[PDB]
């Protein structure tokens, strides 16, 4: 029976997971004074301002100001933490329009929401509060995390692929599975095949992975 391995940013027990990057947190410096919406593509950003911030002035600021999400995981990430989570609807940039926007984001450009704020014409300004960044990991660390032949192994994101591709040969009797077709896509890129999820989810990446093993 071949071994199942995540390849994620979190463990999911009890499968073996590799877990090869890591969050890095910036202070935001910026006065928030001049702003009446905030929006955020990951939940990522809104730890880090918990964590830079905890209680800070600053953060109770933050935490009063209307705040968007472009998905429902950081939206209730949002809600679970105690931001003020604005009127969505029963097409957010509509609701946008007129307004002086904070997008707390990543360093790395993934959606470049930037470039899509700028053509609908929305007055926001960036500031980057945390870095997704490749572990530097030990000889010894390496050995211990290295799957056994014959694994299959679940991308859930570009950067996991990366990651392992900067520290481990994929062996041609591997099975890659991508949780979407940008993960694909990318190691089809690298010159590697994998199988994609019915939908991406990690639930849907684990029925796949199973079914093979």
């Amino acid at each position: 029976m071949r071994e199942i391995v995540w390849v994620h940013s979190q463990r999911i027990a009890p499968y073996k997971t590799l877990i090869l990057n890591e969050f890095c947190y910036y202070p935001l410096e910026l006065d928030p004074t001049p702003f009446n919406a905030l929006i955020f593509t990951s939940k990522n950003a809104v730890f880090s301002l918990l964590e830079t911030l905890k209680n800070s002035p600053k953060l109770k600021m933050l935490q009063n100001i209307p705040a968007y999400a472009l998905s429902e995981p950081t939206a209730k990430t949002l809600q679970d933490h105690h931001f003020k989570v604005a009127f969505m609807g029963e097409e957010i940039f509509p609701l946008l329009e007129k307004k002086s926007v904070l997008y707390l984001r990543a360093k790395e450009i993934v959606s470049s929401l930037d470039t899509i704020l700028l053509e609908h014409g929305i007055d926001f300004k960036q500031a980057v509060v945390y870095e997704n960044k490749l572990k530097h990991l030990t000889l010894s660390e390496q050995n211990a995390l290295k799957p056994k032949e014959k694994s299959i192994l679940i991308f859930t994101a570009i950067s996991h692929a990366k990651a392992f591709l900067h520290y481990f040969e994929f062996l041609e009797n591997y099975t890659a599975i991508s949780i979407g077709n940008t993960t694909a896509l990318y190691l089809q890129e690298q010159g590697i095949p994998s199988y994609i999820a019915k939908k991406p989810s990690l639930e849907a990446c684990l029925e796949l992975a199973l079914s093979l093993r």
